[PDB]
């Protein structure tokens, strides 16, 4: 079912390029829906609880400057978004992903989206950064043309 | 290099606006477009072209979906045509579909994937569909002088 | 029903791969596809489309232009379709349309000028060329859902 | 410098829209510096079209920005009042020039995609961020291309 | 005639921010046909040479980097740059042209195109940027369809 | 980060008005142009280049092809760059190239396959290539500002 839900970040490298319309298209026009979105900074407590799993360069890094972090929403969302990305390594990407298209480093490579194979990581990650506040329900109507859900 | 597929952008495209997209795609890719038509399919062109899955549970949505709303029919010329068109479409459910293939980028989806193209791997399913979709005197033939630089052979 | 106007992609923005741009325009915009047809369009019609313009001294090399390839011949239904067709088409010489218009930007010459929009001050003009290039069976009468975010009087 | 509230309406949202208004006002050179998805309620809409509490439309137009979510933006640059009106183009996006974003997307009055503080009304532009988003939800910040964009700052 | 060139440059802003493609893209979309093209750094006396008529902005503004020399050719190929580039400062410059979609100061308004109103200003320019030899004479069969007395 | 690879926008690419969507492509892949000239190769130069390849049948019809008109010649900058040049080329065969890469979206040929990038699997291409269509004069050391976000080693 379609109310599954995963996190989408665009980082600081991605903020600086001025990638976030184009991130930001890429997951409409493939149909899911837009949830949540902030621009936010991130400060050094809020990174050491989403990088608690090189430690204190990652952090450096997501804390370089503005995220734009995101909440998607749709059929098999977590999957989707991460097959869009391309490997997080962005000189192994596939031309067509948005790291393949847009990054050439592992630790610069544009964006997080939650791993569809560590389970539950999708909701522990939007709970983080996130409240269900700054989380909207809503209807897209165009979702009856992206699914059978259809009229 | 007269080589013909039929290309359909199906109700779900047309209603998401991406007959513009889906028809750059293929010009971008080198292809001739020799017809074009924007129509709704009846229930009998429907039941015949969706013929091979009579049997099956999942016919009557089909049918019900491809008769949903308008669609833009086409036929594609170039060299290797079908199998061409199926490589930018992408695999057949949205999901399992390649970012970079028409169905990668727009799709989320098993039934509502955007679009149709004759199967290669069926032989004549491309002439076939045609004549199904198109008469004849619809199918336009042309010399579009930019295949002089797609095709090596028509340098 | 709404507002319709013939749209034609005349032979050289054929030719030059700019169909899909060209339809993308008028979708995003939020006009609706009622009728499309690639073909082909021979003297006589020519002779008919351009009535009015038979006693001026560029007619027969306007005439040889529509028909010296095939068309991407359309009607798009919307508010106001007519009028706004020919603003997102601009001034009819490529080389004083401004850039955002689709002659602004893909075209410079006033022959060969991309795309033909019916004339919004020519009254019943656009009814006219739609009963010429298309038939009322060539036409889909449909509900494009997102029209209901198009326009605030229909939602 | 400047700031601006630039909004994307119920109708962008829905209609998949607010990659392309974000990507164009990001390749004109101007900086996000807030930005939050989010439900409007008939108060806050009350109170942003409060100029027009008088006149007939008022009922349906707080219908309309309550109708979905929206995106809502803040935007800083050289005079980012005039350009983000600029590139929004008219407010009805029937005489909208082609180029502009209610000339390329949109075609009406009432569904006319996007707003942006009006830079005729001085104020407006601090009354109207001020009105949608708190000061911690702003977000300073120096980004390096600002440099290659504006000769004050090379 | 269809043989009119006009000198095209993408100022340095305009190198540093990655929209030379971008540019190109929408002179070869008008059926502009490229005939010199060139990636070269400005020193400072072509810099004196090429803004004779006026001035420390400038000459310190183009050989702060690296910039794309162009010669495009075509019918009235000067004045329709021009026109598809937009007012010198790209604050005033309208949505659809270069400046305007691109830009936001004068100093840095992202490309030069020489004047039509100045008259031998297009030949001028190009043959101080290019050499002759640099200049390359084609055929482009889309022209065939870009103009009808080519045709 | 300091690695170059030599690419060049080949006759056909050059003739559909391709070189700006080819640029446009590394560009936003991060890479970083430093040599860049339009130019024709005359038939000794096209020789040196494709000299690993005297012996074989489609040798003429490579060279004819090479100088058929002019094509662009580049050099790009960034960590890995001959590789990723090669990733987004896509296979060699334009028909086999995967959707997404530059000829998989652009091409539908082996002959006229759009865009030359340098071998990576040929220790010394890249620098032979390099050195072969381009003076160290033409080749510019500049500092990309955006570089320091593309990686985080130069930030
Ligand atoms: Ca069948
Ligand atoms: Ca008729
Ligand atoms: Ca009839
Ligand atoms: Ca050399
Ligand atoms: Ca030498």
């Amino acid at each position: 079912d379609h109310d599954e839900r995963t996190f989408v970040m665009v980082k600081p490298d991605g903020v600086q390029r001025g990638l976030i319309g184009d991130i930001v298209t890429r997951l409409e026009t493939k149909g899911l829906k837009m949830v949540g979105g902030k621009f936010m900074r991130i400060d050094e407590e809020l990174a050491h609880e989403h990088y608690a799993e090189f430690f204190d360069g990652l952090v450096s890094f997501i804390t370089s400057g503005p995220v734009f972090a995101m909440v998607w929403e749709g059929a098999d969302a977590t999957r989707q978004v991460r097959q869009l990305m391309g490997a997080t390594d962005a000189q192994d990407a596939a031309p067509g992903t948005i790291r393949g298209d847009y990054g050439n480093d592992l630790g610069h490579n544009l964006i997080h989206g939650s791993d569809h194979e560590d389970e539950g990581a999708n909701e522990r990650e939007i709970a983080l950064f996130f409240d269900d506040d700054e989380l909207v329900d809503w209807d897209r109507d165009a979702s009856a043309w992206v699914y059978e859900d259809l009229a």
